[PDB]
């Protein structure tokens, strides 16, 4: 029920966290070293998802979160948007090259595309990847001043592969978006099976900032 | 002089032409195989100057050239823009992992900063890049429909490695950025030194579109 009056800029910035110190299993440090692929999102409405926790991804999703290939998913956010008018614009931000680091877009929202969705590979991995589904920036008549937000590991449910450079493996049949935990799935040989901890730290954050480049 | 009297929007749209067919000489096929970093620009008046040939390049572009890091450049682009209103906007798209995919960005340019400029890193590579500097696309109060480029490679002058897959050595005293050609450098491994071409083929391509 937005109610906004005007549409809104804002500034999406990405903190890559993956740092071996907060990370050691398994800490990819070399062909490849841990990193991040670009950042691809978009503003949008109800009736366009990104990706959905419990829901088979797009095979465009499934080619971006395996090999950080975006131009397939390109397509089908601009398809989207020709098909329901569901998308008010697409954004990206440059892949951080390293563990930890920073990246930054700009976006803008209007009250019948007010949600932001995005999505950043893990590198390397055989299917994990961070992102954000469908926040909602507005609030009412208003537009949300900030939202920070921890990020944690998603399975895309397209390759069973075990660890980050674990060879290609098709997951057949194909799964669904599940959020990966310091304890599921539960074996040594798991990445991110942290048995001493009670949850795993955020591997990213995310800060939208409402901007003022205007009054 | 523009005087165009409104913004226009353009689409800008990067071909990767890396192939195996194109570039023989040690192409790039593991850890990492032939590829495009992130695409970074901007729409931007003459009062700025992202990279030019023969020029030294800034310490966010060297990061850019050398490792694929944008976060300093892009803080760099964003200050000019709010400290020296000589930008209008950043623009960025996604990178392509392969050296023949394609990627896209929409951006806008008015009549005081009807000039683009970005830089895409060659990966795996020493400092080379390929990029357009300062391509005008205002013409008088008209707006250009298109403009398409074929681009070839480019050094930062920062990293004397010879190869794609060199490890890092400093260029100590710091070059400018210099044009890479068939024929120069000649190093026996320089991996763009092919003696018998009279140039290099195009290595990418850039179409900017008018919305
Ligand atoms: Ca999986
Ligand atoms: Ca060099
Ligand atoms: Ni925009
Ligand atoms: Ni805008
Ligand atoms: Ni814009
Ligand atoms: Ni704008
Ligand atoms: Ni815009
Ligand atoms: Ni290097």
């Amino acid at each position: 029920i937005c109610s906004a009056r005007a549409p809104a800029k804002y500034s999406i910035t990405f903190t890559g966290k993956w740092s071996q110190t907060a990370f050691p299993k398994q800490y990819p440090l070399f062909r490849p070293p841990a990193q991040w692929s670009s950042l691809l999102g978009a503003a949008h409405s109800s009736d366009y998802s990104m990706w959905r926790k419990n829901q088979y991804v797009s095979n465009g999703l499934r080619d971006f979160a395996e090999r950080g290939e975006a131009w397939a998913l390109m397509k089908e956010i601009e398809a989207a948007g020709e098909a329901l008018q569901s998308v008010h614009e697409v954004f990206s931000a440059p892949a951080v090259p390293s563990g930890t680091g920073q990246t930054s877009a700009e976006l803008e929202v209007q009250r019948r595309h007010s949600l932001v969705s995005f999505v950043v590979r893990i590198v390397p991995s055989p299917d994990w990847f961070v992102g954000v589904d469908s926040l909602d920036l507005c609030d009412g008549d208003r537009w949300r001043e900030q939202a920070a937000l921890d990020l944690y590991p998603y399975d895309a449910g397209t390759d069973s592969g075990f660890t980050f450079s674990s060879p290609n493996f098709a997951t057949i049949p194909q799964d669904t978006v599940t959020e990966i935990t310091s304890s599921s799935p539960s074996h040594p040989a798991n990445s991110f099976y942290y048995p001493r901890l009670k949850a795993l730290p955020p591997i990213a954050r995310v800060t939208l900032l409402r901007l003022r480049q205007s009054p």
